[PDB]
């Protein structure tokens, strides 16, 4: 069992974060969820702080997390169910972009929106 859980892990990230429901915010839960589905979260938390240590901005340390913590190079951008575009996040809004053959994670591809309709939009970083 992980010193940090899930939930406390995305509060303390959240804390450092500007604005709300941004793709910071979602790429948040992408890490936390990963992380906890591979038991991978106090590696994640050391990796996020050792970021802020060498004097990276909170944004900057989420993707330094993608880069440097080797299981987002090897998983997919998860696929998210929604119902409609009005179900993402006003901030997220301006980083949909449409969705490539082969979107990595560690290059700034967060997760992808698949609406209801059958639509897809990728968010990016």
């Amino acid at each position: 069992k992980p010193y940090i859980s899930a939930k406390d892990l995305k509060e303390i990230m959240y804390d450092h974060l500007p604005g709300f429901g941004t793709a910071f915010h979602q790429l948040v839960q992408v890490i936390c969820k990963i992380g906890k589905d591979n038991n991978l979260l106090d590696t994640i938390h050391a990796e996020f702080q050792a970021s802020l240590a060498d004097g990276d901005s909170p944004q900057c340390a989420l993707i330094q997390i993608t880069k440097r913590v080797p299981i987002f190079q090897d998983v997919p951008p998860p696929i998210i169910h929604i119902r409609s575009r009005g179900d993402i996040p006003r901030a997220c809004q301006k980083s949909l972009r449409p969705a490539p053959p082969s979107p990595k994670i560690d290059r700034g591809w967060v997760c992808l929106f698949k609406m209801q309709d059958g639509k897809t939009l990728g968010l990016k970083i």
